[PDB]
């Protein structure tokens, strides 16, 4: 799975992206670890390089 660092700076953008529809909006968004289907496409939109493979 992917997961949001904080960098997040909450625009929005990735939510849309998501081909699963598993990002939550927060603080700064989360990622449903059990639904993500590590495709990327979050990484690809996220302007401060937020999301990144789980560590
Ligand atoms: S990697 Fe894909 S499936 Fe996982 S949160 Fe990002 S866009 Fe959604
Ligand atoms: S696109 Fe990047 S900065 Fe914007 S909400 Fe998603 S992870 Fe946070």
């Amino acid at each position: 799975a992917y997961v949001i660092n904080d960098s997040c700076i909450a625009c929005g953008a990735c939510k849309p992206e998501c081909p699963v529809n598993c990002i939550q909006e927060g603080s700064i968004y989360a990622i449903d670890a059990d639904s993500c289907i590590d495709c990327g496409s979050c990484a690809s939109v996220c302007p401060v390089g937020a999301p990144n493979p789980e560590d």
